[PDB]
């Protein structure tokens, strides 16, 4: 029997499993439980920590994803397919995995907790590409990722009531990282060094932590890629989350907020998730029934407002984007597109592409998008539209709220750093006019292309082993510099005036200016003073 | 007595005098009388034509400059002072000039007809940079230029009145043009080839020509040099009009505000004309060039609408424009009103000053609309850069006062029927007196065009003559065939026309014509297409 894989927690005992990868075996812990199943009377509740277990939980593979919508919309292509569920869902779901060198570190060793995207709408901490044991296995940190409740699950809220008080899939993060306070030691880790990442919905998770006070105690550093919680997506108000909950009830057949949340816990989850992409006219992935709540418990204020208010001395934070962020995003819902043809669009179709990307603004502030973002010399070139309008999409809801979000944690007391992600994988399976796509930075961090399994370059793997080191060092010392490497090109911190960052691809570090800093001003600056007055 | 310089028109008998050019001699009819005087019961009316006299009138020297304002911001500066008027003032000034070739042409020839500007608060038809000479002598055309009363002589307006009905400044230039159909014949020129232009105010006034229907039989052709009717300086509605004579009439104890309108007016006639002209900058809180009291008036006489709805809404087929800027029209603005600014140093502002600048330079406008300008001109990964904050708000003045009304113009008669033609002017004069940082300044193409540098006194390169030389060929054959370009000629560059598609101009300097797109398009959208959508919600 192998002493290594047995493990004690609080709640009780563990088996887990020997992984093998390139570079050595490497110690998993998968489908631990960490709440009582939210299943029954539990729906729409805060998690509620897993009462203790006797006997030895298994712990050898992957627990079930959350119930979510599945995507269909290209059905067998791996672009879209590597992000769909690939365990069987369920609402009983609340289960981490923790990655740990082999045999366990007798020191204590730097923890990464990772927090999966997914719009807040869908995501699984099983997926292949968040493989865990290539980061744990050439940085020697241990990993822990969480599963939590997305969609209504997650999200829904009648704002006031107990039945159903919303963020309750926050609140799993937080459980999550509250479990890893008092149980990664037994694993090597050391819980005074934990650092959050994640990507998209996950980076806005990671900010909104970083914005409530009872979350900012688990943990220590931050990295956001290609996500902030200050984006126009990731946030609704009380009374648009009250009208969203109450919909969604008329939809499935339900009609007081007791009497409304009991009738929801009657129905299957398939019902809820059949009709959470119906309970807005005009819904998209940019703009979704069920995200995060802004109703002064979790967020005593917006994200916007607290990051204003907030004093980040003594926070160092890594933030970035990749090249072509909207361009991803074009497909499911923007007139004109497909992965399948070149997506040259007329300037109608670029109008109408304008109010899908920037949903719910009046003419005037879609006009005001149109000006900013047409070639006055070239109004109707239609090569030119498609790439405005991946520029639109991706600056409004990704590139300038983190462009935002670094400025202001700069200025007041965090040292960022700032990174734009700019290698396109060769084995990309996106069309080419797509570029940098949101989402594809990841299987580089993970290290996914060290597995010999898939196709990846020499250079590739070269590649990959350099975003690991960064980002390990950045979680070791909150610098990801080489912590002593002279001739090695140096990442300046990124700052409110200078605003530099560094670009990365196969060639050595490049230093910049600006992140998208024109068009930024524009969404950052002038078009909230628009949309007031 | 010689014969060339004695022509009869229907008022009567004129003689004129002789006129030496570098190039050859001409004839030249100054100072003929084209109105009744607008003195005492006849100010603010409009003009009555000329009554008939018998004997000789001499018309030999100009006569006496409109009244108006006479800058003093750079006492003996040859830079402010070659645009002050150069005859006494005198409310006796519906005067006009004509120049003509000697001999007399035998066949009927093309007219050139000039408006001076002076943003409807100043100017003559007198100044030495106008004069006709050079370009009768070189291309062989008959030139005109008339006088037209400015500020409160020319423009008070109180609508609906009979004894202060507005705009009788353009009404005096509707006169004068008139005269030129009438007489025109008399001199050589061919009343049905004229070409109307003019610059700044004048090229505004050109435009409202273009716009108002009992003028538009007057003229043929147009050239709008720097300036344009739809410029947010050129005109004003009804009501402000009326508040504005108001204010003007109560600060000086008429009568002892509003009331009968017969009886404001009479009170106003009492008052010295000088003192009219003192307080007439006053009428305003933040009073400047790009915002003066009295300019045309939106009243449906006049113009039926405003500029830009009677652009908008014309068929312009059949007619041929030429339209241009210089290359920093916004600079030489700067110095008269914005903080930091002065001809004496560099001008290098403060991000705070620029903010200040805009506010004077885009003068009554939203804060929202405000903030709007100021994003767009700032670029953001250098936003407190002295030199760049400069440059920039001279763009900001510049193209929301010059650049963009002329884009919007040249776009919209080329979309609906006109032929246009556009330059920039870009040659900074080797005899200019304002400092290096204003670039090429707003006003400095008149004397190349107008030929001045072949006046041997004056001090200019060989280079530069040759360069006057080729502009007053194009602005004469346009004049001619409605075509700016060198007929048969095939090596010489052409010069397209400007349309709201390609959106081609050529640039005007030394070297020959190089063609490019897009006047200032990406800032002219945002002042044309956008930022009036933001005024109305
Ligand atoms: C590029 O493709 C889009 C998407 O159309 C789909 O994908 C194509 C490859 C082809 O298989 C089509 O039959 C598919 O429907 C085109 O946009 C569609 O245009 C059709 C035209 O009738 C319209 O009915 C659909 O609603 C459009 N779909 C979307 C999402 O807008 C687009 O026209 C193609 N570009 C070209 C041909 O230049
Ligand atoms: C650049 O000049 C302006 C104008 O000031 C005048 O002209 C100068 C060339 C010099 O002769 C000054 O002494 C003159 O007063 C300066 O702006 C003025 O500054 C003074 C004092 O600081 C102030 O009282 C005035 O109100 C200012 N006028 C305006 C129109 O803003 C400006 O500071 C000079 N810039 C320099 C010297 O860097
Ligand atoms: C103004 O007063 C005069 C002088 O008596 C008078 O004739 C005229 O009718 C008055 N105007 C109006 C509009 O009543």
């Amino acid at each position: 029997e192998d002493a290594e894989l047995l493990v004690t927690v609080r709640g009780g005992r563990l088996r887990g499993i020997r992984l093998k990868t390139p570079g050595g075996p490497v110690s998993a812990f998968l489908g631990i439980p960490f709440a009582e199943p939210p299943m029954g009377p539990r729906r729409f509740l805060p998690p509620e920590p897993k009462q203790p277990w006797s006997g030895v939980v298994d712990a050898t593979t992957f627990q079930s994803v959350c119930y979510q919508y599945v995507d269909t919309l290209y059905p067998g292509f791996e672009g879209t397919e590597m992000w769909n569920p690939n365990r069987e869902l369920s609402e009983d779901c609340l289960y981490l995995n923790v990655w740990t060198p082999y045999p366990r570190p007798t020191s204590p060793t730097p923890v990464l907790v990772w927090i999966y995207g997914g719009g807040f709408y869908s995501g699984a901490s099983s997926l292949d590409v968040y493989d865990g044991r290539f980061l744990v296995q050439a940085e020697r940190t241990v990993l822990v990722s969480m599963n939590y409740r997305v969609g209504a699950f997650g999200f829904l809220a009648l704002p006031g009531s107990r039945e159903a008080p919303g963020n309750v899939g926050l609140l799993d993060q937080r459980l999550a990282l509250q479990w890893v306070q008092e149980n990664v030691a037994a694993f090597g880790g050391d819980p005074t060094s934990v650092t959050l990442f994640g990507e998209s919905a996950g980076a806005a998770s990671v900010g909104m932590h970083l914005l409530s006070p009872p979350s900012r105690g688990l943990f220590h550093r931050a990295v956001l890629q290609s996500g902030a919680p200050n984006g126009p997506w990731a946030t609704v108000g009380m009374g648009e989350a009250r009208r969203r909950a109450t919909q969604l009830a008329h939809l499935v057949g339900c009609p007081n907020d007791t009497e409304l949340v009991a009738c929801l816990r009657t129905r299957p989850a398939q019902v809820l998730v059949n009709h959470e992409w119906h309970v807005l006219p005009q819904e998209s992935v940019f703009r979704f029934s069920f995200v995060p709540v802004v109703d002064g418990d979790f967020l005593s204020d917006t994200p916007e407002a607290l990051i204003n208010a907030g004093d980040f001395h003594g926070l160092q934070v890594l933030v970035g984007v990749v090249k072509d962020e909207g361009s991803y995003f074009l497909v499911y819902g923007a007139p004109g597109f497909s992965k399948d043809n070149e997506s040259l669009i007329s300037r109608a179709e670029f109008l109408a592409g304008v109010r899908v990307g920037v949903p719910q603004v009046s003419d005037l502030a879609a006009e005001a998008v149109v000006l900013h973002y047409t070639d006055w010399l070239h109004p109707e070139d239609p090569a030119r539209l498609r790439e405005a309008l991946s520029d639109v999409v991706g600056d409004h809801n990704v590139v300038c709220p983190v462009a935002q979000l670094a400025g202001r944690l700069a200025a007041q007391g965090a040292r960022v750093y700032a990174y734009v992600f700019e290698h396109r994988a060769s084995t990309l399976s996106w069309p080419l006019w797509m570029g940098v796509p949101h989402g594809y930075e990841i299987e580089f961090i993970f290290g996914i292309p060290l597995d010999p399994s898939r196709n990846y370059t020499a250079e590739e793997k070269i590649f990959a082993q350099r975003l690991m080191r960064y980002w390990a060092n950045f979680a070791r010392t909150g610098d990801p510099n080489e912590p002593r490497d002279p001739k090695a090109p140096q990442w300046p911190p990124y700052t409110a005036g200078a605003q530099q960052y560094v670009s990365l691809d196969l060639r050595p570090l490049e230093v910049r200016r600006g992140l998208r800093a024109q068009a930024c001003a524009f969404w950052n600056r002038f078009l909230p003073k628009l949309l007031s007055a």
